[PDB]
C-alpha cells in the first residue's frame, strides 16, 4: 500500500483502496478520506484545528480537489475537535442529533445533526452507510460502512489488536458496548477491513477483541 507523509511525521495518509484512504495523526487517530467525483469527504477530521487545517490542506493539494463533507462519528475532541475549521472553510459537517447536542453541550461548535440510525449517503459514485448501532465507547458513538468495499469504520468503539483494555472509559455504556458491537456484526456480516479509532487496521477480529476486553 502507498503512504503518503507531511514533513513531520505529524499526518500520515495509507492507500486502501483506489479511492479510499486512512489518514493518521499523532496517540495515533484515523480517519478515512474518500477520493470521489465530487471531492474530497473526510470520515472524521483530527484531533484539533491546527490538525484539521493540515490534514484538509494535505490532501486538497495531492488529490486536487476541495474536501466538501466529513462525518464525525462522535462528539470527543480526537472527532469533534477541528469542528470550528469545517464550519469557516464550507465543509459540511455531518453527525447524529445526539452527537450534535453533545457537542453543544460541551462548548463546540455544531455538526448538522442530519444522521439518524441508518443513513445513506451518495458522494458522487462513491456510497457511505452512517450506522447508529447503540451505546459503547460513548453514548452517541456511530460507524461507518464503505458497502462498494465491505470497509468499516469503526471508530473508538473498535479497538485495535494493540490495545489491551478499553482505553477511557468515563464516557463509555460498558454493559451495553458488547450488544453494539453484536449490532454491527449482525448487520455486517461480510467485513474486508475494519478502521479501529487508533492503531492498526484489521478485519473482523478487531471486533472480538473489543468483546473480549469487554468481559
Ligand atoms: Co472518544
Amino acid at each position: 500500500k502507498t503512504v503518503i507523509k507531511n514533513e513531520t511525521g505529524t499526518i500520515s495518509i495509507s492507500q486502501l483502496n483506489k479511492n479510499v484512504w486512512v489518514h493518521t495523526e499523532l496517540v495515533p487517530s484515523n480517519g478515512l478520506v474518500l477520493n470521489t467525483s465530487k471531492g474530497l469527504v473526510l470520515v472524521d477530521s483530527s484531533w484539533d484545528d491546527k490538525l484539521t487545517k493540515e490534514l484538509i490542506e494535505m490532501v486538497e493539494k495531492k488529490f486536487q480537489k476541495r474536501v466538501t463533507d466529513v462525518i464525525i462519528t462522535h462528539a470527543h475532541a480526537d472527532r469533534i475537535g477541528g469542528i470550528k475549521t469545517l464550519k469557516e472553510r464550507g465543509i459540511k459537517a455531518h453527525s447524529t442529533a445526539l452527537t450534535a447536542e453533545l457537542a453543544k453541550k460541551n462548548g463546540y461548535e455544531e455538526p448538522l445533526g442530519d444522521l439518524q440510525t441508518v443513513t445513506n449517503l451518495k458522494f458522487g459514485n462513491m456510497k457511505v452507510e452512517t450506522f447508529y448501532p447503540g451505546k459503547g465507547h460513548t453514548e452517541d458513538n456511530i460507524v461507518v460502512w464503505l458497502p462498494q468495499y465491505n470497509i468499516l469504520v469503526g471508530g473508538c468503539l473498535v479497538k485495535s489488536t494493540s490495545a489491551k483494555d478499553l482505553g477511557n472509559v468515563a464516557d463509555a455504556y460498558v454493559n451495553e458496548w458488547s450488544t453494539s458491537i453484536e449490532n454491527v456484526l449482525k448487520r455486517y456480516r461480510n467485513i474486508n477491513a475494519v478502521v479501529p479509532g487508533h492503531g492498526e487496521v484489521g478485519d473482523k477480529g478487531l471486533l472480538l477483541h473489543t468483546l473480549d476486553l469487554l468481559k
